[PDB]
């Protein structure tokens, strides 16, 4: 009844909570804010964005943040009458440490003004809070090695966490130290049964991904392992269309059902190329997808292999879908940008992004360049389909060189690609395309850039992306278009392409004016336009 | 009279200003708060530090800045009864962008409580304020080009700065695009007979570094180029110590004379190694000397051709020197740190950093790792000579591996090396050894670490430094030292032993302590030594 | 009188030699056969190729040498009535290690069979066989340090000959270690006045090299160094544009006058670049130059300063043209190959290099790719100009992509552009466009590939480069010429672009056969034209 996956485009880390004959997905949203997205569902199929929790500058001040890091793993939870919602802000992605901070919020309501954040610990990502059956809270997160003979996923580790002191109290204890997969992370705690049971990833977030599933009747345990783990993995199935299957979270409904859900990767199609060699690369990054579960001697099996299925059995209650929460065709017409527009890591105030300065569009003031992860005149959205075309409306006069107004596809600070308007010498202003691949720039048109007649008050931009590769093109009148003569490969915007192996998000496409002289120069974009193919 | 360098260790881009027979010059600081210092002299021989101006958040904020990021060259000018300092803080520092913005501050006295800044452009860096004879005020900066077909420095842009408007007017003019030197920087502007005179830095801040002038006697040109152009330079001299001479200003003194101001880098000795293949590793960074001028047929020139000389001869004054302005050793009996204390991109409030939690000690509650451009609970100074021993007494108890505490020499996050206590599983609380060298870690006093005894409250840590190498020591009691059987290179903290190139700082020793656990474990430094030997 | 470079394209290390009033001079090949280029000249002015000693195997095999290895600086004497010719065949090139042999080969005639090679030693390149006045021989080398600690340029050791032994005798000794300029190679010894004078090349044959002179009275010194040294430089005249100003060799005329000859490298033109930040890039290699001498105080000076003039007054002799060597339009009528045209590494035989299997045509049968340093059916000539035109036209039928024939430009088997004629599945014969740089592969006409009709027998394939960049062009009837829509750039042809270093030749432009398959197949290619403009 289900098609995997549920979420789409970069949806990773998902940490399911159920509320009554109601379900919430909170996933992880590193750099792009606000931080965590919140979805609702009443069947289990069909997905609402419901919640964007973390939304003030006290709650998550993400500038300066490293690509990928911010707002990792994610934990939702409910009890005692409210949300308690867990996350890091990772500082550090690359070498031997990984700082960042854990901290816990809490709201009465899904969609309401959550708390002021409480700090928790800095020990390691992965967090999570346990309400036990006795009425007190544990948080179990990874515990971090930066030593140089050491592996650096040195565990589980444990400790309570005090209601009414806000703060974790007692030792802290390692209660667990993973199979022989390491890389032992995103802990959960169930209290099922007789049985403590402690779900892990294992393995690394790439092609060797796996849910490890663990049980002791002590909290502290021991623990012992699942006798046929991975519950799940997709390593062992290499033409499965679902890759990386690991980091999963457990639902048991109010039909008395189960389920698991997971993030996993979806390669491009490389047909013609080796099975092992290399297995692909993943635009749309890391996914949500949800598979069904079964018990068989006190432990849970993923129905049908340890490996995920693209369709399975969904829960026991009626269907319910929702309405379209987006226009194809975005016209500005609100007062707030659409909900599935992000910003990188800080909020944009009126002074920089704005629907009150030209009725019904959005107006960018130009800040940094696309390498700043600092302050970018930048609103996108996740390229969500292998298949789409997305295109915009945009008057911009530069004066300069030094500014710039465009359509980008964008991973990181250092790749991203746009066809943008700007400013030259002797052509005057123009239209351009400029690539970013690990920090070197191209100009692919560099010589032959497109002069725009000066009584043009309009400039569209336009993508077409088919899976492999995409292509840009223009309009100066919105009914005439012209291809621009280069071919862009998509690979180039994926999570496995990135050598530094901190890419934890995937594809997005959106709207950025620049202005390098400081001059508080602006474009107005009329509309923006996602549509799948 | 006057030997070179007049400011030593890290004292890049002299500003100087004269007012009256008060003489003062800013130097850059970069990643390093509080932003800017500034010292003053009577006989431009003797020299103290007289000011930190940018100490707060609202003038300066650089948090997540990259190392050699933030306050770049300054600019330090007296008119209308008032300083004037101008100020870039940069936001990226590698690729093909060099994001920064821009600021002018002002204060009444040097050390008064300046203004908050004034946003002038982001255009790019080497800002400065010339005030005219008929009262107008420009300024002067580098115009940045991100262009792939092109040099980055596309020259020097001049605009008139409004005083009551608080903003620049009309519109930006190109004045000057340099010589083929290029990488032309670091603009001042002088009028000087019926001319306006235009000093630039050119060539690039290593070993092709110049100080080239101009003239005109239109404020936009063209200016025509000194006849025997650079004015200063080391490029054609590989034996003179002082290498890199360029970044320059002029003082015209009271007594009718007139002198330059330049930075230059002393490398570490090179005997046995080919004279021109690599031209040397300076530890000490770019520090500040100076140079007498003269003229001839409206044109200046450095006495002693144009090579910097070791020693000059002092302007017509009385000699005005300054008693010594840190102990030797610090004890820690003050209401604050001494003023050659700095911290990275912050300030460190009680939280971090505290004289007040025990008296006669300098608290550091441990933050995050040493390769964090966020939060690091470290406090530090510059290697201001070639020869010396620092040293520092502390007690702390780490109860996990994740804590630490102890000496550091350090260059950046990536570039360091430290002697610390930490944890160890069966060892306890343990001495070790260790470096970084681009992101790689090594523990080269593993497993071999120095057991502390239980029953020692304080370890005593200390480094001498001998030009080429270095060493770590430590004592149970402050009299039996013993050294680590490791030598270390100085030149491994060095501008040019980084491989980035964004390496515009300098070597600094320090105190660290780090809890990335997050229990607010803390370290007591009972003294601060530092000794020129 | 006499324009620079003399000798042009690829023709470094020049061993000049004087016999009578007719002059040689003598240059290294590399991994170019055959060994060894003697041009000869009665003015110094006008020069002709008239020897290639190294033709036979047993003189000089060189299969599977690494590119920039082979045939090093050789030296040209003579002496009792007969020439001696010192020469080296390295075999390695990257490293701590320069693993090569000296040799010396005689031959009563410039232009002979020359004698077999006497193996002298290993110890370093750089052999020079000196001639004392009474009538001893002592061979001069540099002397090779493979230690990590050290300079591996150790200084030039001294030893004598024995012409009756045929070899090597009494002690090697160490007569000279260097200035600080180091890297010192090259040396030739000289009687002259009270002295020996021993001549030297210093700072490497990049933009630091020199010509270092000094004297004794004693063959093995100590030597006193020239007081203005170095003798010759290009390092501080950047704006020179004969650059590298290194590796000499000094001449006695029978008019009385002295002069020297060197190498010299042409940066392409820089215009817009900064002067100091990279020299530049030379695709014509390290061409041969030549200075005028005058003495002073016991001292050479080199006429002009110590840095190499582009024209020189020559020596009062009659000039002496020669007529042109090479037909612009090589119609292969010929019964052997011009001897402009080289071969890599070995000789090639009639089985795979034939001027007689088919009338007026040279037929190359198909052997190994571009990127073998074993067998490759390659027959080029330099690059002797910044301007021309090369240009063939082929007879080629390929039935599998793994065969090519075609018109390339070539730096050595890892760098390299080509115009070539090969098969596809579906096309069938195709004309193409392939390069390598650093063994990384581009088919820049990948997807659109020139389909060659059937009908047609000739393709016509050109070259036109101009300076910095070059295109190419075809024709199937030889009237109408198609411009491939491709600009390439020389750079990427030249010593200063490759990576290793070992890049010690310059571009060559030649014709090419690949049979991948083993059946034998090959190439008519019924002319070659080079034509300079
Ligand atoms: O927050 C999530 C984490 O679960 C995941 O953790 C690891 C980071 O370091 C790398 O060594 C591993 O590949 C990865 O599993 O980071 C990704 C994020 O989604
Ligand atoms: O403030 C000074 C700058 O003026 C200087 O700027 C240049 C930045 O680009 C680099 O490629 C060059 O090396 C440098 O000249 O850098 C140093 C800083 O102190
Ligand atoms: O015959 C010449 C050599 O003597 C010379 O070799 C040196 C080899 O190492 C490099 O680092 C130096 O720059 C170079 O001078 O050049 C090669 C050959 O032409
Ligand atoms: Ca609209
Ligand atoms: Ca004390
Ligand atoms: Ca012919």
């Amino acid at each position: 009844k289900i098609k995997n996956p549920i979420l789409t485009g970069f949806h990773p880390d998902p940490s399911i909570c159920r509320v009554g004959d109601d379900y919430y997905i909170a996933v992880s949203t590193f750099e792009w804010f606000p931080g965590v997205r919140i979805y609702h569902s009443k069947d289990l199929k069909n997905w609402r964005l419901v919640a964007r929790p973390l939304n003030r500058l006290s709650q998550l001040n993400m500038i300066g943040n490293p690509d990928s890091g911010g707002v990792w793993a994610p934990h939702l939870s409910y009890s005692d009458g409210k949300f308690w919602l867990i996350y890091t802000d990772v500082k550090v992605v690359e070498g031997q440490w990984k700082d960042g901070h854990n901290y816990l919020v809490t709201c009465d309501t899904i969609d309401g003004a959550w708390s002021d954040p409480i700090y928790l610990n800095s020990s390691g990502f992965g967090p999570s809070l346990f309400h036990d059956e006795d009425g007190r809270k544990y948080l179990v997160n990874m515990y971090w090695d930066h030593r140089v003979d050491h592996h650096p996923f040195y565990g589980i580790v444990l400790q309570e966490y005090s209601v009414e002191q806000k703060k974790l109290v007692g030792e802290p204890k390692i209660i667990f130290k993973g199979t022989d997969l390491r890389i032992t992370e995103g802990p959960h705690l169930y209290k099922i049964n007789g049985y403590y049971y402690l779900l892990t990833a294992e393995g690394g977030t790439r092609y060797n991904h796996a849910a490890t599933i663990a049980r002791s009747t002590s909290l502290y345990g021991p623990y012992e392992v699942h006798p046929d783990n991975p519950l799940l993995t997709s390593w062992p199935y290499p033409r499965n269309p679902l890759q990386k299957a690991g980091h999963a979270s457990i639902v048991h409904t109010h039909t008395d059902e189960w389920f698991l859900v997971h993030l996993t990767g979806r390669p491009l199609p490389r047909e013609g190329q080796p099975l092992l060699e290399h297995r692909g690369y993943c635009p749309l990054g890391r996914e949500t997808a949800i598979q069904r579960l079964e018990w068989k001697d006190g432990w849970p099996y993923v129905v049908g292999g340890n490996g995920p299925s693209l369709e399975i059995d969904g829960p026991s209650v009626e269907e319910v879908s929702w309405e379209k929460d987006y226009d194809e065709k975005d016209d500005f017409d609100g007062d707030t940008l659409n909900h599935h527009f992000q910003t990188l890591r800080i909020p944009l105030g009126e002074d920089i992004a704005t629907l009150k300065a030209r009725p019904g569009h959005l107006r960018l003031y130009g800040r940094e360049s696309l390498t700043s992860r600092f302050t970018q005149a930048f609103v996108a959205r996740r390229w969500q389909h292998f298949h789409f075309v997305a295109e915009t409306k945009v008057s911009f006069r530069p004066t300069t060189f030094q500014q710039s107004a465009g359509l980008v596809n964008y991973y990181n600070t250092q790749n991203w690609t746009t066809l943008q308007i700007t400013w030259h010498e002797e052509k005057g202003r123009i239209l351009e395309l400029m690539t970013c691949d690990h920090l070197v720039v191209d100009q692919p048109l560099r010589g032959r850039e497109i002069v725009v007649p000066d009584d043009i008050e309009y400039v569209y931009l336009r993508v077409t992306v088919q899976a492999t590769t995409y292509k840009y093109s223009y309009s100066f009148d919105g009914m005439n278009w012209i291809d621009l003569p280069v071919t862009f490969e998509s690979y180039k915007l994926s999570d496995d392409y990135i050598k530094s192996r901190a890419a934890f998000t995937g594809a997005f496409v959106g709207m950025h004016c620049r202005d390098g002289s400081g001059q508080n120069n602006y474009a107005d974009f009329d509309y923006f336009l996602y549509k799948e193919l």
